């Protein structure tokens, strides 16, 4: 029947916005508001628990958005990992398609993230525990035929006890560029294709940045950023260069000193030995050679804290057979309706 909204929500102002919450969700908490949505803690009156709610914003605005709210609930729902973020419930308000606007996502509830706690030196074994739960995480989402690609200390998602979750996973898309300082190179300047390991890159720069406190690679523009990573990386040789698409790519390597590759116990001085041929096997501009997450949670690095039952994999691929399809925007607010009368924790 028509309704303004389903039964038992109430409405809400958090943070100077309007939210629409079941009666089960209470004491909302303006947390954060970010490109997509906003985010609120609540308490779950049924179990006494504090979750994370997301409200996504006009998610129906465009098909770049309503295709990116689909595939979102569709990887959060598929995704089943301690170190990955996941869904513990999603609802709307709405009562029928006609005031079908917006949804909410609800997830576990965690207090900060790795950009939030980074810029010192972290002891060794809080590196050890927070790598190990990003590679599980990975090792996990790969497995289902799923990359991050944006990897970085802000979408670690991280609690008091250190416990890690991946956040935002699998949604990756002027004279002007973002930082892009935890990007692979290969990516960057799109010189050969990626492969999963394009993620482990991106760890190798988060453990680096923990292990001294400074971020490893910057730079203004492409070129700049590529020129810092080869001061870590050296200019690579034959066997590399043979492998790049980028034939002018190619040729701007083969014609720069041919500076080697630092010791990396001398480019981290305090890293102890497993610590610095970890970060050697991910810093890696060979994406054929780079470890993969399997291969990294074998590492002595993580011998304190490794756990071969807890590194999972998903059992069946991500399959989203609409991926590459081009529909309106009512089309994808019509799959994602369904998917949210679908759900079931």
């Amino acid at each position: 029947m028509s309704l303004i909204r389903k039964k038992g929500f109430y409405k809400q102002d958090v943070n100077k916005t309007a939210w629409e919450l079941p009666k089960t969700y209470v004491s909302p908490t303006h947390v954060g508001s970010g490109a997509y949505g906003s985010v609120c803690s609540a308490i779950d009156k049924r179990s006494g628990e504090k979750v994370a709610i997301k409200k996504l914003s006009r998610p129906f605005q465009s098909e770049i958005f309503a295709k990116r709210a689909y595939r979102e609930l569709l990887l959060l729902k598929h995704m089943q990992h301690e170190n990955v973020i996941g869904l513990l419930d999603v609802f709307t308000p709405a009562s029928s398609l006609r005031n079908f606007y917006d949804f909410y996502l609800v997830m576990p509830f965690m207090q900060t993230d790795l950009q939030k706690i980074m810029g010192m030196e972290f002891s060794e074994e809080k590196i050890q525990y927070l790598v190990y739960q990003m590679l599980k995480g990975l090792k996990y989402i790969h497995s289902a035929g799923v990359v991050h690609r944006d990897l970085k200390p802000g979408n670690l998602a991280v609690n008091e006890d250190c416990e890690l979750k991946i956040l935002d996973f699998g949604l990756a898309r002027t004279g002007y560029v973002v930082t892009r300082w935890y990007r692979a190179p290969e990516v960057i300047l799109s010189w050969m294709h990626y492969n999963q390991t394009v993620d482990i890159w991106s760890v190798g720069c988060i453990m680096a940045e923990m292990l001294t406190g400074k971020t490893l690679f910057k730079g203004k523009d492409y070129l700049d950023q590529l020129t810092q990573i080869l001061k870590v990386t050296g200019v690579p040789g034959t066997e590399f260069v043979q492998k790049l698409n980028d034939k002018a790519a190619k040729s701007y390597i083969q014609s720069l000193p041919q500076t080697p590759r630092k010791d990396f116990t001398q480019l981290f001085p305090r890293a102890s030995p497993q610590a610095a041929d970890l970060l050697e096997k991910m810093l890696e501009l060979d994406v054929d050679k780079r470890l993969t997450a399997a291969q990294a949670l074998t590492h002595p690095f993580f011998e304190p804290f490794r756990d071969p039952e807890e590194e999972t994999e998903a059992q069946q691929p991500f399959d989203d057979s609409l991926e590459h399809e081009k529909l309106t925007v009512d089309e994808w607010k019509q799959h994602i309706y369904k998917e949210i009368v679908n759900f079931s924790p």
